[PDB]
């Protein structure tokens, strides 16, 4: 169920952008800070983001972005109002977002309400232990059910104590399983990570015991992680590169699956080139081939991969230089890539081109 259109008015440099997009592997290129605007700006609003009046064009009083899987829309209002949509309908912002959040997964600027979420870190190592956890759940619920029931009420509690004994005893369980498959997990995605431009990127997960029993387990479950040799663990917030956590992103998404059928990432190919660029590619093509990501790029080596290229281009309209996106066939393509790289065809390029398209 991919996002199939994207309808943009009023947004940026764009005045009225309707665009055709689907499949797999979607690469942008051309101008890229307009590419932004319409892969990373403008399906932040459809995912329920910031109300951000910046992103309405210079001389314009509103601007408005819908999107085609069902569709969902934004209006924002120079006034200082406007209004999210799911299907024609007037709905709140908070039912965007979780509707959207089924949908769309743009990493960097929203992978909190994603995989690094407190519940979905925790997710994350849970569900390579589903029968301890499952485990956890039932003793936990058991005893809740004593502890009500014992409140309905000098009056014995015998049950209650056996059912927290119980629950502590698997919760334990829990805690070793978890610290068991955590090791084998981080490898998996360790191994990954370190070929996208992060040789020694550190990873661990940790598990902060609770005061108290929590309906998930005796322990909260952290995700830490440095991307560089002399770097302390820390959070994945704590990144100093906005494409370094695009990258880490990438690396959980394809090693551990994305969660909805299209993915958004935002300059993974920051910091990095040659051998390192050829690897983000490649892990961008084979997320692809069960999901829909978007991407926008200035290397050549990630645009040769995509299923669809798009170019983000300029043209004077009313006086004024506007954003237009087309797709490319296949010639014009193979003329693309090779102006990536070189900067302009040389046969060289064409030649250097064949090859990364093939």
């Amino acid at each position: 169920p991919r996002l199939s259109r994207l309808e943009i008015r009023n947004l940026a440099t764009i005045t009225q952008l309707e665009l055709e997009l689907g499949g797999g592997f979607c690469a942008f290129t051309g101008e890229t800070g307009a590419g932004k605007s319409i892969i990373v700006d403008a399906l932040g609003l459809l995912l329920g983001g910031r109300a951000n009046h910046d992103l309405i064009r210079s001389g314009e009083k509103e601007l408005l972005v819908t999107g085609f899987w069902d569709s969902a829309s934004r209006r924002l209002s120079s006034a200082g109002r406007g209004a999210a949509r799911l299907s024609g309908e007037v709905v709140s912002v908070r039912e965007l977002q979780e509707w959207a959040q089924g949908r769309l997964t743009i990493h960097w600027q929203h992978s909190a309400v994603s995989l690094l979420s407190p519940a979905n870190q925790r997710g994350l190592l849970d569900r390579r232990v589903t029968k301890e956890a499952q485990a956890y759940a039932a003793a936990h619920a058991a005893w809740r059910e004593a502890v009500s029931r014992l409140e309905r009420l000098l009056v014995p509690r015998g049950s209650v104590d056996a059912l927290h004994a119980e629950l502590l005893k698997v919760g334990q369980a829990l805690d070793a399983a978890r610290e068991r498959e955590a090791e084998p997990l981080v490898d998996s995605l360790l191994a990954v990570i370190r070929e996208l431009g992060m040789p020694h990127a550190r990873m661990e997960f940790a598990l902060s015991a609770l005061a108290e029993p929590a309906a998930y387990g005796l322990s909260d479950v952290l995700l830490r992680f440095s991307a560089n040799p002399g770097e302390e663990l820390g959070p994945l917030s704590d990144v100093a590169s906005g494409g370094e956590l695009s990258r880490v992103m990438l690396a959980v998404s394809t090693v551990l699956g994305a969660d909805t059928p299209s993915v958004v990432f935002d300059e993974v190919d920051a910091g990095i080139g040659g051998a390192a660029a050829i690897a983000v590619a490649e892990q961008l093509s084979r997320l692809a081939d069960t999901r829909q990501v978007l991407v926008v790029t200035h290397l050549a080596q990630i645009a040769a991969r995509a299923h669809h290229h798009y170019k983000v281009e300029k043209q004077v309209e009313d006086g004024r230089t506007v954003s237009h996106v087309r797709l490319l066939t296949g010639d014009e393509r193979l003329e693309e890539i090779a102006r990536m790289l070189s900067g302009n065809t040389s046969e060289a390029a064409l030649e250097h081109a064949r090859e990364l398209l093939a």
